[PDB]
């Protein structure tokens, strides 16, 4: 079975989750909302590829009963597809927030020294943020419903062709415990290969208690043959992830590069300095 | 056929019209929307009916193909049935001084003594409104197509027992005629009996010519067996649309009394002082 310390461990995981994940969203607000060359030329032709990629309606549900919905307008080569980047920048702002306040919460975190706290949270926050909405990802709808907001994709298996939205589907399809989430959580936080980590002689042992912990878990609560070789599917997927918070660096960068959009918090996860 | 002055007469009601009516709503903008005892509680019982009255969902076409949608909130005995009225109070606002601009244009009108202009303005100014929307009025949706901007009315013929729901669908059955709907404004607003009105003399003689105009027009235009007694029809639908109109004067102060929301031109159109 699990050994005490591996007890005392999901305990941590959980008890950090309880306190900084708001799974109904309800302090998510005073955000905003889609109003009322050769170089340059190729950017354009790259930046608009990267935002069709993922298109969503957007439903606002008020406490009142009213509903506010929202549909995207289809791209016409213009400014018109950044209309939600400055929402989707108050979204992704509002979940590092609580991905730093889950971090600074976990002992193995908080003993760490503080250079490498901020290298661990800069390379794995969206990895981490993409974890906590997994749990609130409808596969039946492809919603993602966060309180009384909904995300919907727009219109079929051309989407899963999409590597986000294909982990989205895949991870959903395994039917994870909320431990096994956090669990998730913590291994992706602490892989010692970000760039900038210094006791990752350190982080790196921390990271394998994790696994082990996740994979002793496993064994004592699934002994369906459903279930077996889960362990090792999660850690492909977060291999998976892991090319996918690479994929999305990429993304925001250039299209930041010609339409700035980042928030301040989010120019400090990826390193922009304002100057 | 038509007199001489008869065709003078449409021709410059016409012209008006074609001047002060924006169609399109084109420059209908800045508008607000819905946010993201024993005396007075029958007065809110009496303002609860007075709203559920006509309850409509609100659609937004963006410029770049973007489509906000409203879905009003259910009647939860609270302030949620007052979420619409602002933006009510901006699109009758757009509307009057619309109406106001049309009266303005008219020869007939303008020479008319200024203390009548105004008397005949505030006694009419809602009822050529009314004329004008239900040039936008789409019965077989339910729906009123002012541009970028729809109202469509909420789930039947239960829905055709609201006066003013009834006045819409029954003159939209007539199909009448540009001409015609412009001399519906004329003679709604050249009522000699206004609260206020002076030289009624010179009113009486003015609102007699334009029903003769029209009458006269039908029966050049509108040789059909379906089109007989036209002309009553109108007038008796004329007479209703004044009941309509002194019934909505009473509707709005109720809830004005309760829940201020007229804007200034509201104000001084139904008298209010601000005193």
């Amino acid at each position: 079975g699990l050994t005490e310390e591996q007890r005392m461990m999901i305990r941590e995981l959980m008890d950090a989750q309880m306190k900084t994940f708001d799974t109904t969203f309800s302090h998510f607000k005073n955000f905003r909302l889609p109003g009322v060359s050769r170089e340059e030329a190729a950017k354009w032709s790259q930046v608009r590829k990267d935002l069709c990629s993922l298109k969503v309606s957007l439903q606002l549900r008020g406490e009142d009963g009213s509903v506010w919905n929202y549909k995207p307008p289809a791209d016409s080569g213009g400014k018109e597809i950044f209309s939600l980047l400055p929402h989707m920048a108050d979204m992704s702002t509002y979940m590092f927030k609580g991905i730093i306040s889950f971090a600074k919460v976990i002992s193995y975190f908080r003993d760490l020294p503080i250079e490498d706290q901020i290298s661990l949270l800069k390379g794995a926050a969206f990895e981490l943020c993409q974890l906590r909405f997994n749990t609130v990802f409808n596969a039946e709808t492809g919603t993602w419903e966060c309180g009384r907001l909904s995300y919907c994709l727009e219109d079929f298996q051309q989407l899963l062709l999409e590597p986000m939205l294909k982990f989205h589907y895949m991870l959903k399809k395994l039917q994870l415990h909320e431990e096994e989430y956090v669990l998730m959580q913590a291994i992706s936080l602490f892989s010692p290969d970000r760039p900038g980590v210094l006791q990752h002689r350190v982080v790196d042992q921390l990271q394998e208690q994790f696994a082990i912990t996740l994979k002793s878990y496993i064994e004592c609560n699934r002994p369906q043959p459903a279930h077996r070789f889960l362990f090792l599917k999660i850690m492909a997927m977060l291999t998976e992830l892991r090319s996918i918070n690479a994929q999305h660096t990429q993304r925001l960068l250039r299209i930041q590069d010609i339409h700035p959009f980042a928030t301040p918090l989010m120019q400090e996860l990826f390193g922009i300095t304002g100057s």
